[PDB]
């Protein structure tokens, strides 16, 4: 069982590491191989914040991204989302705005937000500097992290960090 039921998804230009993001915390595995599906909508993976047990129900895109859109239903019934860019992608960095603006068209109002910039490994084709996303960040009043599903970098401090956000607008 559990205290509480948090549903999270993760938004972002397609190929930035959504899904190893997802599985690298679900299920600590990592593989290079392409993914379009998971073979689920979900994955369940159950923390411990502050004496509560908080089951985390994060969604995939299924790669709705690469060739269509991520449904408006899919934003409403988050509790928290994450965006995720790629530290070697500037593209997909700059693209950010579009994905918060995606969120304030479709997710609920209260929704709570984490930028995060993944790939964070390779650091000879590093474009998207931490200061840069970080300022960008601040200026939102949103918290940032740099991660790195291949080598586990930060991946459960993100989730964690998410969970806590939710936890506390709940008890507000
Ligand atoms: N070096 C590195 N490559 C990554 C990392 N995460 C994902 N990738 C690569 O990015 C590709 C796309 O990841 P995927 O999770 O399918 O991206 P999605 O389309 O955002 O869900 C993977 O096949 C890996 O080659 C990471 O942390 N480091
Ligand atoms: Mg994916």
């Amino acid at each position: 069982e559990y205290d509480y039921l948090f549903k999270l998804l993760l938004i972002g230009d397609s190929g930035v590491g959504k899904s190893c993001l997802l599985l690298r915390f679900a299920d600590d595995t990592y593989t290079e191989s392409y993914i379009s599906t998971i073979g689920v909508d979900f994955k369940i993976r159950t923390i411990e914040l502050d004496g509560k047990t908080i089951k985390l129900q994060i969604w995939d895109t299924a790669g709705q991204e690469r060739f269509r859109d991520i449904t408006s239903s899919y934003y409403r019934g988050a509790h928290g989302i994450i965006v995720v860019y790629d530290v070697t992608d500037q593209e997909s960095f700059n693209n950010v705005k579009q994905w918060l603006q995606e969120i304030d068209r479709y997710a609920s109002e209260n929704v709570n937000k984490l930028l995060v910039g993944n790939k964070c490994d390779l650091t000879t084709k590093k474009v998207v500097d931490y200061t840069t996303a970080k300022e960008f960040a601040d200026s939102l009043g949103i918290p940032f992290l740099e991660t790195s599903a291949k080598n586990a970098t930060n991946v459960e401090q993100s989730f964690m960090t998410m969970a806590a956000e939710i936890k506390k607008r709940m008890l507000e």
